[PDB]
């Protein structure tokens, strides 16, 4: 199969994900609706559930709306049960219509549908080539008050129907009991409860075990990636344990939920993208795009520097999943705003790096203040507005052009308003121009691009005050007025003859898991592919064509390689950088460390003999450890995963900057669990 095929479940970045919030699409079967207090058919009280469900998905999916509009994937509400607790928050009745109050991860939200509506869901969207990714919370169960187990259902947790317990008498310690976060520190808001979410302990292997069940069966059903919500509040060690569970099974790309505010760029942030098994949100991206394109609070230069800097802070920037807005904001078109805001917004986030996200509703021109004002019901389903014929041009291109799905991005012109990018990729271009000044339009000469001589249409037809571009030898543009808030889009796509890498995935995995190697240019038969220096060729490429290559990690001894592919004719590929070999299966294991002085600005980390400890280089060491909240200092303690049954040898250090400090005597040791976590309580060797 091509790279572009629905069934590819580990690349999206040739598709445009649209963002369903289940309950406010379609109601498809009232039958499943909530009642009494808990249900408001009107949908005009925004906190209670309004009847939309997965049968709704269904039939959105069967009459054309959203393959109309070149969606080729959605993203939905958690599937998993909720409480069914009508909680009121000092006057007002609120309800799990969100699906993020999870209190079984095995068992579905009824308002939404059965595990028979689910598959159907599946069945339907897959019919229609569109993937289904699923929102997954397991950083919590629901709102609870130890002291009072009376209030809403106490955030108990059930498996499959089993109750396995609640936040009062939690003698198991499945959940905190720190308080809650105040979101000071990243310690600080991963031991704490968000908000009066049950915080779910993850070191605690029911927990573990569990909720590593609950997701298999999710990828039973057929899911074809997954929207980890707050992963910056769960312990980044047990996330890639997590990340590995799933790859090490059924493989499906992974993004989270990390928070980052207007002008927030967070190293942290990019660890993690780089580093836990998944991308995420790319709210670096999208806050840029609301001051740029909604706020006006910085320009072009901003968009542009913003676009350079992801690029090389991000491994793996094609992965980031872009979006204008969401839940969690107030919708990007102002009820008073000019609507070519949006537009513009829309048409540059769908021809930009990474895998665009469009939250339902926006090609409606929905407005909405913060939660839940911007929740509303869809108010139509009409293919006639300026936004949808957008998203309908553009969103096919990411299919069609892999320039756009897997190119480089590079400004070519440049002002306060207008910004002319290019993407490239092998043989494939595209140059997409955009002027954000409404009332001015701008002189474009000098334009170059490497866009073949020749003549170019807008792919946007004009919609967008678009014009048709005319390109000289050298990749030179022809003078051409950019209308005031005009926006094109010109295009050139051929074959590509060295073979050429697009995109892999997924990024981390044992050997024997199957990998995607997405480009061009591979040709028709096997070739052979590299993970380092190693060779592999022959049965373990289980296929291999042109766009496409499936092939198995070899056994290789767990680290980092670059992967490269050369052609039956022996031409090598570029590199594509950063892929993590497990040294096997993995478990999350809490390593803490006594009495371990420091100076401040100095921190503890962990540094051990296998690769996911970073193989004794204290540059890959793995920290800085905590000592705030579950231990207190000179207690240091950090989550991690690590290779499942085997036994290693580690040592702690103290660093400050690249200075580095280590534990005197002989090495620690200790055997992993084969499954579940563990915990290792060691002393400061001086
Ligand atoms: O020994 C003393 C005492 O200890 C214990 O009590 C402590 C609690 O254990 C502890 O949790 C802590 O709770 C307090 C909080 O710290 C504090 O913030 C306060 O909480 C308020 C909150 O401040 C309010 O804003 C309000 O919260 C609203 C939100 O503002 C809304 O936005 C909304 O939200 C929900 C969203 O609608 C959902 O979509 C979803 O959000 C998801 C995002 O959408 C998604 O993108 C992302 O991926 O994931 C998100 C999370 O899944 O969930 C959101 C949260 O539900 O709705 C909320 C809720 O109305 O209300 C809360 C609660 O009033 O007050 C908390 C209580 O004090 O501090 C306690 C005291 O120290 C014991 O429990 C107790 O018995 C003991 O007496
Ligand atoms: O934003 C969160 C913080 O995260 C990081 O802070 C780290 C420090 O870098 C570490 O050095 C350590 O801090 C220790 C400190 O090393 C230790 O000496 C002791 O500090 C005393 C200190 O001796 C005394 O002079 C006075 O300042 O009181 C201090 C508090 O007792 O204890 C510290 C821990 O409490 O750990 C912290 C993380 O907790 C980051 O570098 C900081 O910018 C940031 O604040
Ligand atoms: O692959 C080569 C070798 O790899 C393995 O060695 C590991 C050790 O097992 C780790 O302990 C660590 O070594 C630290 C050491 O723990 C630390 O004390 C420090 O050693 C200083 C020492 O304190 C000081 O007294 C003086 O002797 O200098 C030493 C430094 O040379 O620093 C060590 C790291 O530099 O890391 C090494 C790998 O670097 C394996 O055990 C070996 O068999 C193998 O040869
Ligand atoms: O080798 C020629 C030239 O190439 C490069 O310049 C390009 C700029 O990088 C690119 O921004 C664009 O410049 C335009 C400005 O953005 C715009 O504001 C206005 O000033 O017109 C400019 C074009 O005339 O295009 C040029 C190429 O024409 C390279 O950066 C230069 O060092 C080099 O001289
Ligand atoms: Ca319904
Ligand atoms: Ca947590
Ligand atoms: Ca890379």
């Amino acid at each position: 199969a091509p790279d572009t095929s629905v069934s590819n479940k580990q690349n999206f970045s040739t598709d445009v994900i649209y963002q369903i919030f289940t309950d406010r699409f379609s109601d498809g079967n009232p039958a499943n609706n909530p009642t009494g207090a808990a249900f408001d058919g009107t949908c005009t009280n925004l906190r209670l559930y309004c009847g939309g469900d997965w049968q709704g998905i269904i039939n959105k999916i069967n009459d054309g709306y959203l393959t109309g509009m070149g969606v080729t994937a959605i993203w939905i509400s958690q599937p998993v049960e909720n409480i069914y607790s009508i909680i009121n928050y000092s006057g007002v009745n609120n309800t799990a219509y969100h699906g993020y109050w999870a209190r079984d991860f095995k068992k579905t939200n009824p308002a939404y549908g059965t595990i028979a509506d689910f598959q159907n869901l599946i069945a339907a969207a897959h019919a229609k080539n569109i993937k289904v990714i699923i929102d997954f919370a397991p950083n919590h169960t629901s709102p609870a008050s130890s002291d009072q187990p009376s209030f809403a259902e106490n955030g108990r947790l059930y498996d499959n129907g089993t109750l396995l317990g609640g936040y009062t008498n939690d003698t198991q310690n499945l959940f905190h009991h720190n308080g809650g976060t105040d979101f000071s520190t990243t310690e600080n808001g991963i031991y704490k409860n968000l908000y009066d979410l049950a915080d779910l302990n993850h070191n605690n292997s029911t927990v573990d075990v569990y909720l590593k069940d609950a997701i298999k069966m999710w990828l039973d059903l057929g899911i074809d990636g997954i929207r980890m919500a707050a992963v910056k509040h769960m312990p980044f060690g047990w996330q890639k344990s997590f990340m590995a569970a799933v790859n090490n099974y059924k493989p499906v790309f992974t993004f989270g939920a990390w928070f980052l505010g207007v002008n927030e760029v967070s190293p942290e942030n990019h660890k993690f993208a780089n580093e836990s098994g998944m991308s995420l949100l790319d709210f670096r991206f999208a806050q840029k795009v609301r001051q740029v394109f909604r706020d006006n609070t910085d320009n072009m230069y901003g968009l542009k520097a913003m676009l350079e800097g992801s690029a090389a802070d991000y491994a793996q920037v094609d992965d980031q999943v872009t979006f204008i807005d969401n839940h969690d904001m107030e919708r990007f078109h102002a009820s008073n705003a000019n609507r070519r805001k949006l537009e513009q917004a829309l048409a540059f986030t769908l021809t930009s790096r990474g895998v665009p996200a469009i939250y339902y509703g926006t090609e409606q021109y929905m407005s909405g203040g913060t939660d839940p004002d911007n929740r509303a019901r869809i108010p139509s389903f009409s293919t006639s507005t300026t936004a949808y014929q957008v998203i309908q041009k553009l969103a096919p291109l990411r299919k069609s052009n892999p320039a756009i799905a897997y190119g480089s991005t590079q400004e070519r012109w440049i002002n306060n308003d207008v910004l002319i990018y290019e993407r490239k990729f092998g043989s494939n271009v595209a140059v997409v121009a955009v002027n954000r000044n409404l009332n001015a339009p701008a002189s474009i000469s000098g334009l170059v691009t490497s866009l073949p001589q020749g003549s170019y249409n807008d792919v946007l037809g004009g919609l967008l005050n678009g014009n048709t571009l005319s390109v000289g030898s050298g990749g030179a543009a022809s003078n051409f007025t950019l209308a005031a808030g005009g926006t094109a889009v010109w295009q050139y796509t051929a074959a590509t003859a060295t073979p050429t890498i697009g995109h892999v995935g997924p990024m981390m995995a044992k050997p024997g898991v199957t990998i995607t190697i997405d480009g061009r240019g591979f040709g028709s038969s096997k070739g052979t592919v590299y993970f380092g220096t190693t060779a592999v060729s022959g049965a373990d490429i289980t296929s291999w064509e042109d766009t496409q290559i499936k092939v198995k990690i070899p056994a290789v001894a767990g680290g980092n390689y670059n992967i490269k592919v050369a052609n039956a004719a022996g031409t090598a590929s570029n590199v594509y950088d950063n892929f993590e070999v497990l040294s096997g299966d993995q478990v999350s294991v809490r390593f803490v460390v006594n009495n371990a002085t420091t100076a401040l600005g100095q921190n503890v980390y962990l540094t051990g003999s296998v690769s996911e400890l970073g193989n004794w280089d204290p540059a890959k060491a793995i920290g800085p450890m905590y000592n705030q909240v579950v231990y207190q200092y000179p207690n240091w303690y950090y989550d991690v995963s690590v290779p499942a049954g085997k036994t290693i040898e580690f040592k702690f250090l103290k660093k400050q900057g690249s200075t580095v400090t280590w534990e005197g005597g002989s090495n620690h040791t200790f055997t992993a669990p084969s499954s579940g976590t563990a915990t290792i309580n060691v002393n400061w060797q001086p």
